[PDB]
């Protein structure tokens, strides 16, 4: 049993809602909330921006230093990093922006990600201003990820239309 609320349930180890994934976090403090990073971590935008800014920048500080020290991450990777007042630990996935002219394929790489965490706040990977296809995203998540997943989807519209095309 866990402290997620109000979810509907997708298969053994997903779960969906409709929520700001922010004060999903604030309320929840998850162990894990996963962040749709870019390989500088340079959070200006989207869930990132949404994340950073709730926590004051100290996000950014924070990831400023790994990059320093660590230099980027790779399309399709990760780091954890800390969750400051969010979460425990946010995990910073980068999956491929289409904007950006990147391989879709990398979208399996980056959820796998997840696998290595019993349980998750995560937004869909590569879906908002990374270009992807949200119902595409949420199928490699279902067909990839094994751990517990609670997806946080902002746009009600989305939502509902990745509830209703769900096969
Ligand atoms: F400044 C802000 C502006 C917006 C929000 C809503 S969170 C959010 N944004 C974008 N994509 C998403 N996918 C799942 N959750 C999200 C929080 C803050 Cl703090």
């Amino acid at each position: 049993v866990n402290s997620f609320s109000g979810y509907l349930k997708l298969t053994d180890n997903v779960y969906i809602k409709n929520a700001d994934i922010v004060e999903e976090a604030k309320k929840v403090k998850p162990t894990v909330v996963v962040n749709a990073a870019n390989v500088y971590l340079k959070h200006g935008g989207g869930v990132a921006g949404a994340l950073n800014k709730a926590t004051n920048n100290a996000m950014q500080v924070e990831s400023d230093d790994y990059i320093a020290t660590n230099g980027p991450l790779k399309v399709g990777g990760s780091c954890v990093l800390s969750g400051h007042n969010l979460a425990k630990h946010c995990l910073h996935v980068v999956g491929p922006n289409v904007n950006k002219g990147e391989d879709i394929q990398l979208l399996k790489s980056a959820y796998e990600n997840f696998n290595q965490h019993e349980v998750l706040l995560a937004p869909l990977l590569s879906a908002g201003i990374f270009g992807a296809d949200p119902i595409h995203s949420l199928r490699v998540c279902v067909d990839t990820v094994r751990t517990n997943v609670y997806l946080a989807v902002f746009d009600k519209n989305l939502y509902d239309k990745l509830v209703s095309s769900f096969l």
